[PDB]
């Protein structure tokens, strides 16, 4: 069977009621495995331990590299039924009435998704790249990030090299700046929280955020986007004004004896009989109450096959 690496509790527990329901409806069997994290994740793929995992944008390069060589597979599926797309926006959302642009934020304090996660840091830093006055290798760029913003929550970063990339992380005591949802301002959600809070003034997350945590119109008018113009729109206006359009995370196996094939089965039957609103028992894109984003993107709604290779 295609073995599924799971990166916390949380996203095993999801995996083993996956097991049990694929079996309880004669589809393609599915088994898991438990790690840390994303990179021990794509180890154990490496050398035979898992087959697949589904990573955020900012991995797939690494995990493209050697020693590991995994490839994409499958893309996740974002929008709805009647338009899906295959990537989803980097945006930056702030409270309405501050008067700062997206080129005056230094000083300020931050929330991203994570350390090297493509809408909560690559595009971001990629972006403010100009005013941080980074000189460039052998300087971590984090270096230069510590001493833009006066403090934020970067999840994954060096709490001893870069203290106050972690200084406004919520997580208790050994778990604060976690890499994981044992930090409550990881992940898109996470760092959107940390802004409702008010630990932070900017949030680097995706355009689907705002509606899923904020159901009330009413409180959605309360946040505002900052476009790369210098000038800020209201949430709805995403598509022209957003940091960036980015590919969405996959589903990556080894290039080489990689079941690339079962995957997409699993997958694609996986999909029809626990997508969005397929079943009451079991839900593929779907966590219990405060949990987000577990195996898979809540705001998935299926998959798409990768070009041979
Ligand atoms: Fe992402």
């Amino acid at each position: 069977s295609v073995q599924w690496c799971a990166v916390s509790q949380p996203e095993a527990t999801k995996c083993f009621q996956w097991q049990r329901n694929m079996r309880r409806v004669r589809g393609p069997p599915v088994s898991c495995i438990k790690r840390d994290s994303p990179i021990q994740c794509i180890q154990a793929i490496a050398e035979n331990r898992a087959d697949a995992v589904t990573l955020d944008g900012g991995f797939i390069y690494e995990a493209g590299l050697a020693p590991y060589k995994l490839r994409p597979v499958a893309a996740e599926v974002y929008g709805t039924e009647r338009q899906p797309r295959t990537h989803y926006y980097a945006v930056a959302v702030v409270k309405k009435g501050g008067s700062f642009q997206l080129n005056e934020l230094q000083g300020l304090k931050s929330c991203h998704t994570g350390l090297r996660r493509t809408a909560g840091w690559n595009v971001p830093i990629g972006t403010l790249r100009p005013f941080l006055n980074w000189t460039g290798p052998p300087e971590p760029i984090e270096a230069a990030v510590a001493r833009f913003f006066s403090a934020s929550c970067v999840p994954g970063a060096d709490k001893g090299q870069f203290p106050n990339l972690c200084r406004l992380c919520a997580g208790t005591g050994e778990n604060k700046c976690a890499f994981s949802s044992q930090e409550p301002y990881f992940s898109y959600s996470g760092a959107f929280k940390c802004l409702r809070d008010g630990a932070g003034d900017v949030a680097f997350i995706e355009e689907s955020t705002v509606f899923e945590d904020l159901s009330d119109e009413a409180e959605r008018d309360e946040y505002e986007l900052l476009c790369p113009d210098n000038t800020r729109k209201p949430v709805d206006k995403f598509k022209d004004c957003h940091l960036a359009r980015v590919p969405s995370h996959a589903v990556v196996a080894r290039s080489v004896n990689g079941k690339e094939d079962a995957i997409w089965n699993l997958l694609r039957q996986a999909q029809e009989k626990f997508g969005k609103d397929k079943s009451p028992k079991f839900q593929l894109f779907g966590s219990p109450s405060g949990q987000k984003d577990l195996l898979f993107k809540d705001s998935a709604i299926g998959f798409s096959r990768v070009p041979p290779r």
